[PDB]
C-alpha cells in the first residue's frame, strides 16, 4: 500500500500517449514522478507545455510537503521498523537496527565480514514485524559473485523458516559493469511496484566502481556517474520506503578508507566499519549516523550466520 | 511587526485586479514588491503603464533608501540579534553568534557536524533574547533526509523547553530536486507572513545541486539557478531579517573546498569550516566573513548536542 | 566649488518652466547639462526650438573645449590628488595612490579583500590634503549587504581621528536591482551638489548585474543597460572630479576573469586583480591603467584595515 500508482494520477490529464511515455521512461509511480524536476520530464521526447501541466496536475494531489510543522514528521518517524541484525550487540548499537527508506552502508577489509551482514539480513527480513524484520521481498544485487544461497539455508534454520520459501522472497541478479549497475536499478523500480519490498543489499555497490573505469584523470566522470546512480537510490528510498544496504570496499591512506571519495559520503544517512578481531571474533564501530553516537561492538561469525559472542 | 504588508500599499492604487496578480505572482509584503526591477512585474501578464504606477506609488510610501547617513545605520546594526550555538567557544568565535538579515552557511567533509549545528540551533533559537537565541519560529528545508526530531529533543533538555512545544515552533519540509528547491522558498515567503520567524536551516541547500544535473557542460545554466535561488534568499533576508543558514557539500582539488563555485562565494556575508579532530573533538575556523577576523576552535559533539570539550 | 550651479546658467533664457524640467530631468548642474548631446534634452517634454536655444546658451559660458593645445592639460592633471590605501607597498603601487575624475575598480576571488578595501578609503579619505585623502564627503553605494561600521571605526582609530564626525561625513544606501542601481545615481548627483564630495565606492556595482536577469539571451539587453549606467558614473566623474571605485565579482573561464563583458572593459580609466596569498597576506596586481605598466605587491589584513607585510 506504501506507494501510489501511476494510473492513479489519471485525473483529466492522463491520455494513452501522456502516459505511453513516463512507464517507459522509468516512472512506475505518482511519488517519483512528482519528485522529478521540469527538467527530467522535459528530456524524454515530450512537449514542453504538454508536459508542465503533467507536473503541476499530479503535484496537487501527491501532498508534495510545504512545511508540514515537525511533531508530525516527530510521530512519522516512530512508525518506521528497524530490521534485525542478529547480534544483540549488534542490535543494540543501532538502537534496534538498520532503519529503512535510508542509505546504510559498510566497508572494511577483506575477511571482515561485510559480505556476511548481507546475506544474513537477506534472511532476517523475511519474518514476523514482532520478530524484528518486518514482512516485505529482499532484493540482492551482486557485483562480485559473493551470493551463497547455501548460507541463506542455515540462517533459515536458526531462524525456524521454510528455507524454500524464503528463497522465494529474496531476488537476485548480478551487475556486471557501471552501464549495467544504473540501468539494473530501473528493473528495481519496476519489481516494487507489483509486490511490497522491504530490504536491498547492493552487494559492493561501489566496489564494482574502481577497476569500472579511469583511476586519476577522467575520474570527474566517475564521481559524477556514482552521484548519478547514488541519487536514484535516494530516490527509490523516499518513494517506497525500502531498506537499502550498499556494501563497500577500502583503499589504504598511504602518507583503512571507505572509497569512491566522497560522493559516497553526503549520501550516507548511516555508516558502519567492520575490522577482524581474534579468531572468529569481529569489531563493528559507528562511524557517521546522525542518530546516535560513535559505539563499538564485539559479535562473531556462527555456522548460524552473524551471532553473538560465542567464547 | 519587521515588514508592512501587501494590503497596507492600498493607498489609492490597489484594487482588487491589481492585487490579484501580485501575491500569485509571488509577493507578500510591500518590501520585496519594491525590492523588485519594473522588469520583475512587467514579466507577470500586467499592464506596462499601469503596473510601473503601482511601483512608483508604493516607493514613495515605503523608506527606498537615498543615502541615509551611516551614523544612522551604525545603530542599526547595534538592534540586530546574533543567535548562539550552545559552545561557549564557538560563541565567542562569532563574537556573539549567526548573524540574521545574512547568509551564513557551513562546509566540510561527512561526520564533521554541519547537519549537527542545524539541528541544535533549531532550538536555541525558541528562546528569550536575554538566553542568546530570540523569540521567532525555525523552518528546516532540508534535502539530504537528516533531519532527526529526536536530535531537538535532547537539545531541549539540555535548555529545559517542552520538547513538544519546541517541535511546534519548529517547522519542516523535503525539497526534492532543483526546481522543488526553488519553489520551496515561494511557500517559505507566505509562512513568514502570519506568524514571525527567526531562523533558516536549509540542509545542504547547494548539496543538491551536483546530483541535481549536468556536470561540465551546460553547466552555465546551473550556475544561473543557483544564483537565482541564492538572490531570493537575500530578499528573504533584507525583507524580514530572518536569519538563513545554509549546509554545504565538499570537492577534492585534485591536482578540501566548499562546492556549487563562485556563486555561492559572493552570496556569503560570513562562510565556515568544519573539519574532524581526534576521538569526538571537532575544529571549526572562519573562513570568509566581512566582521571578524580568521580564527578556530575546539568544540565537541555531545549527547546534549553540540558542546564544549568535555576533555 | 568643484563645479557651476543650473541657477547659473540663468542670463536671459532660464525662465521657471524652462529651468522647471531640467532639474526633475536629471540636471543639477551646467556642466552635465552641457556634456548633453541634442537627444538627450529634446527626450524630456521640452519644445525642439526652445530646448536648443538652452543648449547654445549654456554651451558659450561653458568653456566647452575646442582643442585645448595638450602644455595647458597636462598642468590640469598635476593638480589632480590621488588618494592613499593605506599600505605603502599598495600606495607605491599606484605612484600615490586612486586618482580621482576617473573609474577604478577591483576585482577577485571571494575572500580576496576588494569589500575590505572599499572601507579603508571609506575612511583614508576624510583627511587633510596633506595626509594623502583630501577633504571630502564619501558616498557608499552597497549592493551586497557587505557594509560594516565596526570595521571603519578601526580604520578611524588607526589614523586618530573621531569615528562619530567620520560616519557622518560617509553616507550609505543600498541598491537592490537593476532599475534601482541606475535610479539611485540620480540622487546622487543631488547629494554632490548641497556638499563637496571626494568618494564612490559602489559595492559590487556591477555584482548585481549576474543574478539581476537572463544570461545568454536577452544580455544585448544587460549590456546596454550596464553601459548606460557606467556612462552616467563617467559624467558624473568629470563633471565634479568625485573619485569612482567599483567593485566587481569573478567569472572561471571552463576550458580568474572580470564579470559584465566588454562594457567595463572601455569604462575602465584603471584596474586592480585581487588574490590570496599565505595566511593573511594578500597579493594586489595592476592589470589595465593607462599611466603605470603592469606591477605586483604584498600587503595584508589587519585588525587595523589595509596594512603593510606584519611578517
Ligand atoms: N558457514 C560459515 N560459518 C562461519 N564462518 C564462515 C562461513 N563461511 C565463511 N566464513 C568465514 O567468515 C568470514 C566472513 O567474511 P566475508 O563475508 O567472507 O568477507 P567479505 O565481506 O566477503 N569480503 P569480499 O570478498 O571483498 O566481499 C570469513 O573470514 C570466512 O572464513
Ligand atoms: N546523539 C549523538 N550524540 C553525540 N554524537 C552523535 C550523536 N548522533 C550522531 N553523533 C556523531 O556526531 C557526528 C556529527 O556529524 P554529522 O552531523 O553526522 O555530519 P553531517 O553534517 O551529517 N554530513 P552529511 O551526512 O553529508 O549531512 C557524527 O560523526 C556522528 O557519529
Ligand atoms: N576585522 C578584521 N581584521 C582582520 N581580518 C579580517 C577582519 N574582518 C574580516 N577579515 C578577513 O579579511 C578578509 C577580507 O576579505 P573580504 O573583504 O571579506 O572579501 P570580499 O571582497 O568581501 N568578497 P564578497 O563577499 O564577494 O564581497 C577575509 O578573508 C576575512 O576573514
Amino acid at each position: 500500500f506504501g506507494p501510489q500508482p501511476i494510473s492513479r494520477l489519471e485525473q483529466c490529464g492522463i491520455n494513452a500517449n501522456d502516459v505511453k511515455k513516463l512507464e517507459e521512461a522509468g516512472f512506475h509511480t505518482v511519488e517519483a514522478v512528482a519528485y522529478a524536476p521540469k527538467k527530467e520530464l522535459i528530456n524524454i521526447k515530450g512537449i514542453s507545455e504538454a508536459k508542465a501541466d503533467k507536473i503541476l496536475a499530479e503535484a496537487a494531489k501527491l501532498v508534495p510537503m510545504g512545511f508540514t510543522t515537525a511533531t508530525e514528521f516527530h510521530q512519522r518517524r516512530s512508525e518506521i521498523i528497524q530490521i534485525t541484525t542478529g547480534s544483540k550487540e549488534l542490535d543494540k548499537l543501532l538502537q534496534g537496527g538498520i532503519e529503512t527508506g535510508s542509505i546504510t552502508e559498510m566497508f572494511g577489509e577483506f575477511r571482515t565480514g561485510k559480505t556476511q551482514i548481507c546475506h544474513t539480513l537477506a534472511v532476517t527480513c523475511q519474518l514476523p514485524i514482532d520478530r524484528g524484520g518486518g514482512e516485505g521481498k529482499a532484493m540482492y544485487i551482486d557485483t562480485e559473485g559473493t551470493f551463497r544461497p547455501e548460507r541463506l539455508l542455515a540462517v533459515a534454520e536458526r531462524y525456524g523458516l521454510s528455507g524454500s520459501d524464503v528463497l522465494d522472497n529474496v531476488a537476485y541478479a548480478r551487475a556486471f559493469n557501471t552501464d549495467h549497475q544504473t540501468q539494473l536499478l530501473y528493473q528495481a523500480s519496476a519489481m516494487m511496484v507489483e509486490s511490497r519490498y522491504a530490504l536491498l543489499i547492493v552487494d559492493s555497490a561501489t566496489a564494482l566502481y574502481r577497476t569500472d573505469y579511469s583511476g586519476r584523470g577522467e575520474l570527474s566522470a566517475r564521481q559524477m556517474h556514482l552521484a548519478r546512480f547514488l541519487r536514484m537510490l535516494l530516490r527509490l528510498a523516499d518513494e517506497f520506503g525500502v531498506a537499502v544496504v550498499i556494501t563497500n570496499q577500502v583503499v589504504a591512506q598511504v602518507d583503512k578508507k571507505p572509497i569512491g571519495g566522497n560522493i559516497i559520503a553526503h549520501a550516507s544517512t548511516t555508516r558502519l566499519y567492520l575490522r577482524k578481531g581474534r579468531g572468529e571474533t569481529r569489531i563493528c564501530k559507528i562511524y557517521d549516523s546522525p542518530c546516535l553516537p560513535e559505539a563499538e561492538a564485539m559479535f562473531a561469525i556462527n555456522a548460524d550466520g552473524v551471532g553473538d559472542a560465542k567464547d
